[PDB]
């Protein structure tokens, strides 16, 4: 299950522990179909938030810089980032689309705009190659890049970290960047815990466009 | 996959995401060669690179006495899901002769262990009087003892799991919580055999892991 | 400051770190009206990182059933009394007969304080023989009751305090935990009054400490 | 607080608020409310048996100004609390390596080419983003042309434990310099505030070199 995500990235699922079962095992404490999903309601309802962390997802993430610095502050989580000593790298980078600047009265045409991120980009980078064909460390080298340059992570977090991620981040005060992760993080979620997904729309959930959408 | 503890306790596995190749995947941060791949987990190890055995969770079905759960609790990076004792098998951890066989004492041991089933009954049997007298169970529990058995599911990483292991399957930890971390440790490397012998051969702190098998 | 709590209980504050101006500055990120009217901002708005630069550190006195539901909270951190080489004052909770207030009881309160009271005297005798006999600590205090108070230093941040608060200053808590809850909002209150009243005006979701002052 | 210790061109870390000393793990491990050399002895006792949570009791607050690349490194430590600038919502500064930072490698092209190269690449994307925040284009847009080694700020407040944690993963020759200059001045205000315990680190646990 793989979402493409801006114009390069994406979010796969790379493995998942669980399902709403889990969760209603894990407040029973132990080891009926309507009976099952009314103790998820209820769990949901009234904050009992813990049985949700017997329920973990492994996600594989592509995405910019900027983004993945937004993602990372959420703590209650495992992560591991690309460094280029266990596999090889790669220079892609986030162009954002004319439609992107809609709503804004630029007096750049939103068409030159992303021209001119793309003209910097190709600059930056040209540079960062001109500096490691002189024999400068990428270490060094690599700080000339921009924050759009695409990164690539594992994070593996409970639902109710995923929860409050979306709480957060799938809200239309999050950068609209991270909204569009946001938004398939919460696709892969409800395809595999329904029960609990729609719980946490009803009644947990304090963000905007999970209603929309 | 369950195993007996004590005298009425147990660990159960009841699920667990991944396996060795799961931190080799996420320290290469890759999804899609069992000679490099063991010696990735043994260097991981080695230089103290943790993070990639985040990516391995278990979730376990434990029955212990109240005693051993105390300090079991402790071990924060980690959820937890116990029986309330205010809403809910009323079962009490009675040591046997054997874990008095050590020390010197002026009563034998077989009446040590007499001692204990008699005031855990009297205590049980003066609990279920007050609960019939209509008193709430949050406060007719006060009076059982620490030895009592509870219940919880525990969804743990391999890393903070080696951690617990580091701490709990030492001879200095009590030799209760010991019998445990030996159950603990025998699923761990049922599932994950080439990340507990990395662990066993260049992280783990303790003592028993090393002396008794699986 | 030193507030006692149940018959032999205790909160004490033993060290804190920052006031109402620490968030200030960290949501500033720079080192009145117009911070108080930040402080509210933050609190409405929901933005909770602020409030993590302000820490306390509390010495707590309570029954280990208290402390249990208390040690739940995994985001702070703890320094308790060791069962197994701690030497302890071997003092018990015993309810007041106003406890059971509202309750339709078979016996009288009074009759239920005393069967406690007994209770926890037999548990203790038969602790004091097991010690005397040369039984290891560890072992002989299982039969010790969970209304035996225990001690512990507790270092949390406002943002973590405040998740306590609205789990455990409310109805649905055991009201012993709730006791001290309220001891803990009343230090909270007075070393960031501008957060706590912020907090009970845009975040408190619990009921008690809308009702009952400080 | 008060301590001040200038890192890079242009970064620093300041020492903003700290809540404990050494006897603060001293009364944690205690749990109470002795005399100075019991009270040294418990604590590289701690040390040295891996009791670390009494530690756990000591708090400090930093005020830290670093590049983007260096503070990317730094967030990856999770137990510890962050407030840090927000992009999307400063004076733009830019950390510029020295030519000496070049020192033992090789380079085709004089290492004060390479700053200078650095400084000019730095010099367009700045002006581009300026360009286009005068376009009309939203801050946070516009900002993703801007260089890692733009340099931003944030409140850290993290306990001895996870400081010690920092150190010795941070305050090592296999970490880039730049956060080893950054983990040298976070080891020299710990050893300030509590001497203690910092000895006793880098006598039985500190993992690392350069300390
Ligand atoms: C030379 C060098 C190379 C590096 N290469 C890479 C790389 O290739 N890829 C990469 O992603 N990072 C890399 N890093 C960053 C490394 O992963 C960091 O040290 C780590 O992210 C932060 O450390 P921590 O886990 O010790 O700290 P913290 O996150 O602050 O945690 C402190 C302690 O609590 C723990 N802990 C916290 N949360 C959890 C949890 N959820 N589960 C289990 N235990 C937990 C552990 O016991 C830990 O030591 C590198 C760092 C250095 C110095
Ligand atoms: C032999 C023995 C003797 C003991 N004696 C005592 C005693 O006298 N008093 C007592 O109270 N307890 C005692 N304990 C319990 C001890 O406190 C526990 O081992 C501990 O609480 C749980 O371990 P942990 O911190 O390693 O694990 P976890 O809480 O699971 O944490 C794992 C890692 O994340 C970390 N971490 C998590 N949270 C934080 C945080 N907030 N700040 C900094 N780092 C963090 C550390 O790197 C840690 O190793 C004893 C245990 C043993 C085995
Ligand atoms: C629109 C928007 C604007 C933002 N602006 C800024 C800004 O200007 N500056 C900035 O620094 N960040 C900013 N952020 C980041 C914001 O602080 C993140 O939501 C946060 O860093 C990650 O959330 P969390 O604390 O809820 O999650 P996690 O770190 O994953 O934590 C989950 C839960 O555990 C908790 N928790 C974890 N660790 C601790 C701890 N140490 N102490 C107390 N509780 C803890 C809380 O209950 C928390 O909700 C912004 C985010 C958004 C969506
Ligand atoms: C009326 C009442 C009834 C209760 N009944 C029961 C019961 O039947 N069984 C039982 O076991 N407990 C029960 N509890 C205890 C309940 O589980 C506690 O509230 C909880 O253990 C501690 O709360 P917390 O998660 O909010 O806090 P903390 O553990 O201090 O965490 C603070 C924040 O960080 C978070 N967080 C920390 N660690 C993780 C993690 N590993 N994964 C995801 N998020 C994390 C969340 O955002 C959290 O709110 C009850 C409590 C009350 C008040």
């Amino acid at each position: 299950m793989k979402i493409d995500i801006l114009d390069k990235g994406f979010v796969e699922l790379v493995d998942v522990m669980g399902n709403d079962l889990s969760a209603v095992r894990a407040a029973r404490v132990s080891f009926d179909e309507e009976r099952d999903r009314h103790l998820i309601e209820y769990l949901m309802k009234h904050g009992h938030e813990t049985p949700f962390e017997h329920i973990v997802f492994t996600f594989h993430v592509k995405a910019p810089i900027f983004v993945a610095r937004q993602w990372f502050r959420h703590r209650i989580a495992s992560y591991n980032e690309l460094s280029g000593r266990y596999s090889k790298l790669s220079y892609e980078f986030y162009i954002p689309s004319p439609e992107r600047l809609e709503g804004y009265k630029t007096t750049i045409p939103p068409e030159r705009v992303t021209e001119k991120i793309s003209e910097i980009v190709d600059k930056a980078y040209r540079t960062y190659l001109e500096l490691i064909e002189s024999g400068v460390p990428r270490e060094v080298a690599r700080i000339v890049l921009p924050l759009n340059l695409y990164t690539r992570f594992f994070w593996t977090v409970n639902a109710r970290s995923l929860m409050n991620f979306l709480n957060l981040r799938a809200d239309s005060h999050a950068q609209w960047e991270i909204q569009q992760y946001a938004l398939a993080i919460a696709r892969i979620f409800k395809e595999k815990c329904p029960w609990t997904f729609e719980a946490f729309l009803k009644y947990a959930y304090k963000g905007d466009i999970l209603k929309e959408v």
